[PDB]
């Protein structure tokens, strides 16, 4: 019961019911004239202030929730590119929530990157807060998807020409790269943004998934995690797996 552990606890329950939108970002394999662009060929770190400063916080976050009392042996070449797409997503977020004018303080929000048994790395987001409506869910799936597929070609290692910037450009929006939740639905038929409830889905979901500690990754963990709050971030699975049990 350490300050921290209940502090994200209590952090979590007082938005328990908040609906937020949910979010994936994500990438697809793409060979271009004979150039193989895969998960982990975004690997530039641009020079731009802010940026830096959230790659900076996500670098902080792995070392600060790192179990030491266990050997980690993640691949050097996949935390960078953990930490890298953790800025991105970010950089993403904010251009959105800069565009609606919305303070950073009137939003709630929660980033778990993970490792899919079939797709690999991808990257939840949970964001909502009082200026956000159901309704709006398309349109921020759009202009996330618009300033994702942007900093992917900015951020790409893979020495491309014009034309092939331009197609990796269009396939990352045409592909939908990010996705948003929505109910079930026919493939012809209206597609419902699908609301989920924040501190719920932390707690009983998100907070209950193991941590990659090797190379290759553990099909279905999480690299690293963090919050509005910064409330999880520097928790250990351990102490994620307490909160859970606490938030119960
Ligand atoms: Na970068
Ligand atoms: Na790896
Ligand atoms: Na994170």
């Amino acid at each position: 019961y350490s300050d921290e552990v209940l502090g994200a606890t209590n952090w979590l329950k007082e938005k328990s019911n908040q609906e937020v939108f949910s979010f994936v970002f994500k990438n697809e394999n793409v060979q271009l004239n004979g150039k193989d662009i895969g998960w982990n060929s975004y690997k530039k770190e641009l020079q731009e202030d802010e940026l830096k400063s959230l790659q900076r916080g996500a670098e902080t976050t792995w070392d600060q929730s790192e179990d030491m009392e266990w050997e980690t042996t993640v691949d050097e070449m996949t935390k960078k590119q953990v930490f890298i797409f953790d800025s991105l997503v970010k950089k993403c977020l904010f251009e959105v929530l800069n565009t609606k004018n919305i303070f950073p303080g009137d939003v709630n929000w929660f980033v778990q990157h993970e490792w899919g048994k079939d797709q690999g790395w991808h990257c939840h987001v949970l964001i909502g807060g009082k200026d956000f409506s159901q309704a709006q869910g398309k349109w921020w799936r759009r202009q996330l998807n618009v300033y994702w597929s942007r900093w992917l070609v900015t951020a790409c290692n893979v020495q491309l020409t014009p034309a092939e910037r331009i197609k990796l450009r269009e396939i990352a929006e045409d592909n939908e790269w990010v996705t948003l939740l929505t109910y079930k639905h026919k493939q012809t038929k209206k597609d419902y943004t699908k609301c989920v409830l924040f501190g719920n889905m932390i707690a009983y979901y998100f907070l209950t998934k193991k941590k990659i500690s090797t190379s290759p990754p553990r099909d279905g963990g999480y690299f690293l995690s963090s919050d509005s709050g910064w409330k999880t971030n520097f928790l250990k699975e351990g102490e994620r797996h307490l909160v859970s049990k606490l938030y119960t």
